[PDB]
């Protein structure tokens, strides 16, 4: 289903920054979503990394000490206007999976995904519109691939090839993309992506080669090939 793929995308995105943070013991790994992000620290952590601001923090154990770490991190974010639709300590407290990938959506939104600006786009397109056109563009001329949305299109892998074939046209064959299985063209893309262009793998392949791929987690990894080359 497309939620356990989502905690998963999420996960490693998560992680790829924790273990940037700037201070070793903040440097963490999560194992389960909902559970490690339970007590605030990592979701402090993460917001010091991605913003590079310095955030207060509770040390003890104690379970009002996890409340004031969710409230810490909630505050900052509202703090830069983020709606949080309705979201208590609580429900981060006590590991709620929709509102815990939806705190996580929220933050990848708008570290992430909120600066895609492509030219003689419409103003009232959303972030997730600007995305697509962007991909769209990547892929004007291969030979009758569309990109629609961010689920089915990109299936097949041929989607992910072919942008990574518009500085990488040495290291990928599109002969051999439109031979190839949906697995073998998954992999290879996330393989080059990683080695070539520095986006780090959050997806895998059986994640994506499904009836229907998770629409966030798609746009999360595609996210970062924008970041990668716009």
């Amino acid at each position: 289903e497309r939620d356990r793929v989502q905690k998963k995308t999420f996960t490693k995105w998560v992680n790829k920054h924790l273990i940037k943070h700037w201070r070793a013991e903040a440097q963490r790994h999560i194992s389960d979503l909902y559970e490690d992000l339970r007590d605030g620290h990592n979701l402090i952590s993460l917001l010091e990394v991605l913003s590079g601001d310095s955030l207060p923090r509770e040390k003890g154990r104690m379970r009002f000490h996890k409340l004031q770490n969710v409230q810490i991190a909630l505050d900052y974010l509202r703090h830069r206007q983020v709606k949080l639709v309705n979201i208590r300590n609580d429900d981060i407290a006590d590991g709620n999976p929709k509102l815990t990938l939806g705190l996580i959506w929220t933050i990848i939104l708008h570290f992430q995904i909120s600066d895609i600006q492509v030219s003689g786009q419409s103003e009232d397109m959303t972030a997730k519109e600007k995305l697509l056109l962007w991909s769209q563009r990547m892929v004007e001329g291969y030979q009758g691939l569309r990109c629609d949305n961010f689920t089915t299109s990109w299936r097949d892998g041929r989607l992910f090839n072919a942008i990574i074939h518009r500085h990488k046209p040495m290291l990928i064959d599109m002969n051999k993309v439109y031979r190839q299985t949906n697995l073998e063209n998954l992999d290879q893309a996330f393989s080059v992506a990683e080695r070539d262009l520095g986006v780090t793998r959050l997806l895998d392949p059986e994640d994506v080669d499904v009836p229907q791929p998770d629409e966030k987690s798609i746009i999360t990894y595609v996210s970062s090939l924008y970041d990668a080359m716009p």
